[PDB]
């Protein structure tokens, strides 16, 4: 949705392809963006009550990344944690 600070260091950094930024893990990370500007929402919006539309799914993609990227891959469980906002 912004342009050029779309990609500053979002997949490029992420998604190592011009493809590669709609898989899960680049999601994952943008799944703490939405996080963050998540608690801001209603603290500037005035007018659109039903709030939290499926604004959900992006806690409960990182409470338990592990049951599905960690649990395909015990070494992948080990890279974008450091990279994310997993554990520590």
């Amino acid at each position: 949705p912004i342009t050029k600070e779309e990609k500053q260091k979002v997949i490029q950094e992420f998604a190592r392809f011009p493809g590669d930024t709609g898989s899960t893990e680049v999601q994952v990370a943008l799944l703490t963006l939405r996080i963050n500007r998540l608690s801001e929402h209603l603290k500037v919006h005035k007018k659109d009550h039903h709030s939290h539309r499926g604004l959900l799914m992006m806690v409960g993609q990182r409470r338990r990344l592990l049951r599905y990227l960690q649990r395909e891959d015990p070494e992948r469980y080990r890279a974008l944690i450091e990279k994310l906002g997993i554990r520590g």
